């Protein structure tokens, strides 16, 4: 699978996180992220998708060594961390056609992960709108943690 670079992307408080809806099969809540095309580095995708999806540019924000990366499925993603950006920052997608909606979400609020169906004796999860930012939720806290407190 080919990997994905993108951005995870805080406020000033550190309390809340930006996450972007797609359409279709990615018409849930998401971390903007997406491919690396041929010869890119991992930094310049995390920003022409970051800069695609929500129309705020990342460049000379990120720094290298803070990113939460996961291997879902044999594919490799990796989020570069982006504090401190003010929740009035005018976000805007270059196309409405992959892009729905932009959104603060607060970080403490967000599931860690999907609810069984244990009520029902039925296997499997429940639905949940969040379900692509999900793996990234918990990482996101520990590494929170461990660099501010
Ligand atoms: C698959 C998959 N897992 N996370 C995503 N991120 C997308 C979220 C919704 C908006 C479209 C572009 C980014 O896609």
């Amino acid at each position: 699978g080919v990997p994905t670079y993108g951005a995870i992307i805080l406020d000033e408080t550190l309390e809340n996180v930006l996450l972007v809806q797609g359409y279709l099969a990615k018409s849930g809540w998401g971390f903007p992220k997406g491919k690396v095309n041929k010869e890119e580095a991992p930094h310049d995708c995390a920003a022409r998708e970051v800069f695609e999806e929500t129309g705020f540019d990342i460049k000379d924000y990120i720094c290298k060594d803070d990113y939460i990366e996961l291997r879902i499925n044999d594919q490799l993603a990796r989020l570069y961390i982006i504090p401190g950006i003010p929740k009035d920052t005018k976000f805007n997608p270059k196309t409405r056609r992959e892009i729905r909606n932009i959104e603060w979400f607060s970080i403490e609020k967000l599931p860690c992960h999907r609810n069984d169906m244990t009520p029902k004796s039925k296997l499997g999860l429940a639905p949940n709108k969040f379900f692509m930012a999900i793996p990234f939720i918990r990482p996101l806290r520990d590494w929170l943690s461990r660099r501010f407190g």
